[PDB]
């Protein structure tokens, strides 16, 4: 229903260069979804559009968790549309850990949910923490995938890198497929220097 392409293009939240990702490899775009979740409105008409894909599953959540500080509003507004909880983990002495009197019932039905999934490590460093609380991990969620994780009801397959499990559905708005070269590989290199986004 919603153009999400063009929404992230319309907001500026696709960035043309050459980059140097978190998974090592050089890409000729980045995407800045804050850009995108500087506006409550656009957030709140991408969070409702993602709920309809969860709530088709039949899965039950009972709250929605974020890793700080990125993926924060985004499971913040999911939460809304869900009608459940929300709560966030963040980093403390380097490791995840879930504060501000934050709990977990034994378990608890927990969809994990970040603005963009990339190789989905923050997602499964916060899933457990979570876990590890006694809490049951049904399933992932963000607004934008990069196509490095397999989402559920797309036809694209999972790539080299990806974190989350197999046994486990993402639910995201969309791919963002970019071109993704091996260092000593990129076409970019030859023209420009790699710079981390
Ligand atoms: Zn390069």
């Amino acid at each position: 229903h919603m153009d999400i392409k063009a929404c992230y293009q319309n907001a500026k939240a696709l960035l043309e260069g050459h980059f140097l990702l978190s998974s090592g490899f050089h890409s000729n775009y980045y995407l800045q979804s804050a850009k995108v979740l500087e506006d409550p409105k656009l957030a709140e008409q991408l969070a409702l559009e993602l709920a309809k894909q969860i709530q088709e599953a039949h899965l039950n959540i009972e709250c929605v968790c974020s890793p700080a500080i990125g993926g924060i509003l985004a499971g913040y507004e999911l939460a809304r549309a869900l009608g459940v909880r929300f709560i966030f983990t963040e980093r403390v002495d380097n490791t995840m850990a879930l504060r501000r009197g934050f709990e977990v019932k034994k378990n608890e039905k927990i969809l994990v949910c970040e603005d963009i999934i990339t190789t989905g490590k923050s997602a499964m460093e916060c899933a457990k923490v979570l876990e590890e609380k006694g809490a049951q991990i049904v399933a992932f969620g963000a607004l934008a995938n990069r196509g490095i994780c397999k989402r559920a009801h797309s036809h694209l397959k999972a790539q080299e890198g990806a974190c989350l499990p197999s046994h486990l559905p993402l639910f995201a708005l969309e791919d963002f497929v970019f071109d993704m070269h091996k260092p000593s590989s990129c076409p970019l290199c030859a023209t420009s220097v790699a710079i981390k986004p």
